[PDB]
């Protein structure tokens, strides 16, 4: 009855059937990543575009283990994709499958597969600096179009990024499709399984998850992209004295390979106070402005 | 679920808005409800730092629940999220620190446009201002569904006058008692305005965006009617939805263009995908416009 | 050769043709207003929108007395209007004809006619002051409109703004339907006769048309528009002693219906310095913030 | 006619891009033409104030006409105009008062695309780059139209190479000497780079935007050969006009994708209106990414 004005969530909504393509037009083939609940599948869709008869595409559906909770997670995840728009530094909506069958999403298919792994398998033979500043600069831009369409990530790190043609690279939810109990990058806080040192201290302490949270995380993920991907606080593990530190003020130290300008981007997302931090905004244009130093 | 939208009454409260409470003086309550009352307020240096204006400001009663504060903070973490429009009452700063929650919005000097339209109906402001209304009306609700917003009570009573003939959405919650308002009927658990609510928000209780057009369209007939009551006559009663679901309708207003009436019928569409969306309605008014 | 970057003027572009309409679904009917060599029509179209058999018009044409010159005039104000875009708040291009006879531009009749005769027509039975506050905010806006698209014009004054219904008011170009040597509000410089009490110093003695040129003339507009119809710096005719007065900064005083804050506005408008005026965006802030004072 | 377009080089100069030039230092030159160059530089305090760096500043040779210092006024209004995109060289600053106007613009470390290019033909660096390079470069001019410019030499040799792998389009007006180019080339007043330029842009001189697509559509040409010469062996003259006119165009680079071909073609229809816009071009590549 208070407050008149309420606001919608694009998840309690009806679903546009626009998107809506019959699953008799899909191939599966092999599995790209897998949670207990759920799987990414490579796949082949005939008849998607007009122009490509046969394009791979990557169908997150969920796995006969999965219940309730999990099958409307998996329909939030399509309705929230169906709004967001395109993009060329996110992961696209191409269609879905709801009709005769379990719910089927295709997104776009990224051959290079992601960030993390690239990166890692490349920390010897060091693909090299100027990668890196385009990676980060196409990660901010990818953010900047996630606000302005008032939506956040609340996993942002370089094994959520993928890299596709063109040297394109582009965010991704994960959701469902990776299991994080196998994973140390996921630690338990409260009842779930979180990336604790990829998360704003605001976010830990005070569960708020602000605009200004996902930049803290795009600071982690400058450092771990500029590390060549090793792990944000290497060899200590989240607890009581991980949060105190984090809670007292300290902040890791450059990598060896960010530039002065990168690291000094790093250190403002990491502000304590949030409102200090800049937004994906500014940090796009910081490093247009900056591009030629 | 890596990608969440985020709701604006979660956000942190932005202390931009902060105003000393000390440049406030208050004087004449404008509305009063049950928990919370919008009084008459001065606010010294608020625009400019020279200056003294007007405004409202919205508060609890000393009676007030958990449950009443958090309507009143999400009022205001709601209206900083929107920003502003000229079509609103807008959000002017708020009083958190030392003391009771105070939200300053805007004063209305004309005061609400249904006790504007029965009191002009004796002469007939003329047919040209209820299509300024008209356009306005749909301008603003145009822009809170934009930043994908709903109004749960869009009626001429909600509707608010200020200078330059310029007219503004409100949401009046807290501020109104409605036990006492025929307008207000309960239906389950709740008491609500059910003439003005589109068929399946009664029903399967469906707030959606095309909820809205159609009680912009019992709105638009207030509005030709010079605010007349909806569906005159007619209590409600189980007769009342049974014939809601059966198709019943209301008429032209008396003094409605035949156009504008189109418009109140596509907006009483039994299927919500088949009425009109609000920007559609504001692109066809501003044809209407030359003709 | 040099400069490479060369901005194209819509004015030197081909001619959309889906603007095209029949010349025999017009119907000439009494004219609203001419020059020597022009002059603006009142018109049936049929059959223009689908919703409207038969709406009224007015079409835009040269006399018989019209040489190349004006001809080129005529079909440059129907490019220019064809790339602005439709605003609510000035008067629209519906289409044009060209084919089989001369050009006739078509666009949207104001059934109330102009407002600086309103205004005057009306200084006795004293319409009201919020009709007049409302009057300025939407040429505020249509001005924003305009230079938004990068569009100046160069005559804002009250006789060029037209009222339609739902009270809403519209800029309008009334360029060869008007005849200026027998109008003392334009008055010779140089070559041409202009409306100088409207226009911006640098306007005047430097040639220079920019957007703040246009702000300058929104205030003077405000001062015709609060002083219901009058001229401005009344009684006085341009000559060397007007453009020195200009010059030193003598300013008209606030009009008897004024409120505070629009003489305010008014004052800014005509800053010396271009650059501390107000922009029209900043003009339609400003009243939409102040609106409850 | 009231309603009048602002001509960008009619403004007058905006005092917010001057700095001091006490603060700069110049280096080696980049590149001269009869009227005038670009140097190397040092600016302190630029973006900054802290800090220095490398910038380039174009400038008269003491040689120039009236004619070559309203080109370098004019280069600089439009820029002033344009305001900032990643992909063309920005304007930094200017020096106007206390000697001759200089305007500072962005250091592209990499040097042109066409060089590097051609010395990067060796090996072969891969064809993802060369897509990049297609984007970036489309998405530059779709950003130069919708501010309604049009670039006279749209060409491998204009397109600077800068950190982060990013490339940006480049005026390089005055700075380039082309007397002993065989890429420009005398006809009628002026000497033109033809094999660059649109048939309606050599016959009727119409220069617009769908002129700067073909020339799109040749530079993808030159971009997927590894910047061989476009029309390779043919000299211009009459028998090469006259075949441009009857249709006669390239074949697929060696290296091209049949996408980007099918583009090149379409950029190069004799009929200006079926050419793609830049706009669409952007959109394409967009989707022909995933695939
Ligand atoms: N091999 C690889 O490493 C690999 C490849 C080639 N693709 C992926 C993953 C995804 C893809 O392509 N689209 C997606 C959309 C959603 C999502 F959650 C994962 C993916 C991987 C891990
Ligand atoms: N009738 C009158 O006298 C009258 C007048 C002159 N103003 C109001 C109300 C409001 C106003 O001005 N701003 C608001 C903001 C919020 C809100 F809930 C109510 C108001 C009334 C009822
Ligand atoms: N009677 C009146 O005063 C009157 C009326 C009813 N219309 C006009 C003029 C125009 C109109 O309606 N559209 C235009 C479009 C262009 C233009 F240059 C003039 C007009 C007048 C002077
Ligand atoms: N080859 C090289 O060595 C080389 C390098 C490293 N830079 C340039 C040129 C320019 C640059 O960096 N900014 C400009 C801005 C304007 C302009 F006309 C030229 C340049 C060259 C030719």
């Amino acid at each position: 009855n208070g407050n008149n004005y309420v606001y919608i969530d694009p998840t309690q909504l009806p679903y546009d059937h626009k998107w809506e393509f019959p699953r008799n037009r899909l191939s599966f083939g092999k599995t790209l990543g897998a949670g207990a609940f759920g799987k990414v599948v490579e796949a082949t869709a005939y008849g998607l575009i007009k122009s490509d008869a046969a394009m791979t595409v990557a169908v997150k559906m969920l796995k006969p283990s999965a219940h309730l909770t999990e099958r409307e997670a998996l329909m939030s995840e399509l309705k929230v994709l169906s709004y967001l728009g395109n993009h060329m530094n996110i992961v696209n909506l191409l269609g879905a499958c709801t009709i005769g069958g379990p719910t089927l999403v295709i997104t776009e298919y990224c051959c290079y597969g992601d960030l993390l792994n690239f990166l890692r398998r490349k920390r010897d033979s060091f693909l090299d600096l100027e990668d890196l500043l385009s990676f980060s600069y196409q990660v901010a831009k990818g953010m900047a179009f996630l606000a302005s369409k008032n939506c956040i990530h609340r996993d942002l790190a370089a094994r959520n990024i993928l890299l596709t043609h063109g040297r394109i690279t582009k965010i991704c939810d994960f959701g469902l499709a990776r299991h994080i109990k196998n994973d140390s990058n996921y630690v338990v806080k409260g009842n779930a399984r979180l990336p604790v040192k990829w998360m704003a201290p605001e976010s830990i302490f005070n569960c708020v998850y602000t605009f200004e949270s996902d930049v803290w995380s795009y600071g982690i993920f400058l450092w771990e992209l500029f590390s060549l991907g090793s792990s944000p606080y290497p060899g200590m593990p989240v607890d009581s004295k991980f949060y105190k530190m984090i809670k007292e003020g300290f902040r890791m130290l450059s990598p060896e390979h960010a530039p002065a300008e990168m690291y000094d981007i790093m250190k403002t997302c990491w502000d304590a106070d949030p409102l200090k931090r800049p937004t994906f905004k500014q940090i796009v244009q910081l490093i247009e402005k900056q591009i030629s130093e």
